[PDB]
């Protein structure tokens, strides 16, 4: 009857309204795969910065050594610079008393 | 991120969404059952008819067997009046003869 | 993460299931089909069943008709009948009379 | 009719079945959730690590800064060393002879 009409619309509805359910069902999975390739590249991202850091301190830590290196070579320089001095000061000294 | 937005929305759209098919799928129950109050009208009216059908058959039937009853009983009474006349008319015939 | 696989499945899921519901949304559609047809096959049942009663009350009030007449026509034969006898009963009386 | 009955189940499936699609929904809003948690939490991890290269390399280049200033200090000491030497054997050289 009348009534049949009215359960049909109402069974197209439920039909046409479940493919929209299905095209947000499709976009609601596309938000995880998508979601999961943001959380890739940050992942990945961190592991880039890690190792930057790493070698940064490795570089830092090496180029501070290498410069301690030389500190000491040249301290070690100047010591016997100074002592040479001293020496010539005191042979100087005796020197110019033997004249007097 | 972005993306959790949007697989967010998405999954709300879905729920939003089933929302309607429940309420659509309610329709539809309706519909099923005045379907089914309809059927039941139609379905008792047949049996109505029916019913009104062998009653209208029995009274004809009936009333027609009634009728017939008093055609015999007149016919026979017919048949008794005739035979009556007969008797009369000859008797009479022989009278008359009598006389003369 | 571990979230994505589980968020993915039940979207995979949501999926699923709406098959499910369009399968079903069909059988439902189905019934009202078969029952549009029961609807119209009763309904019809019902006009065939009130024109047999038309039909039969017709029929019923004819043959009644016919009858009444029937009778009608005998109780005026029974009469002439009747008058028939009257008459010779007294001819028949004066006639045996007229003897003695 | 048993179409009715079917009809009925029917969408008394649908309707069973929604409510599983709702369920599902739900877990796959968690996942978005559980997984925007962990976007931000990442997220921050960048920036903390990106803070800690870039104060790294500036400690880096602050020490290395430090020390190459101790480097020419002390290159500049030990010229002036190195000249009083070069003077004092002079004038030393000069006084000897003066004896002679």
């Amino acid at each position: 009857s009348e009534a049949c009409r009215d359960g049909l619309r109402a069974v197209m509805e439920c039909r046409n309204v479940t493919h929209l359910l299905q095209q947000e069902l499709t976009e609601a999975q596309k938000g995880f795969q998508d979601v999961e390739a943001q959380a890739a590249t940050c992942n990945h991202t961190v592991m880039a910065l890690m190792a930057s850091l790493d070698a940064e301190k490795a570089q830092g830590q090496k180029k501070v050594e290498e410069l301690e290196g030389e500190i000491t070579t040249l301290n070690h320089k100047l010591q016997d610079a100074s002592a040479e001095v001293e020496r010539l000061r005191r042979e100087n000294q005796v020197l110019s008393v033997r004249i007097a």
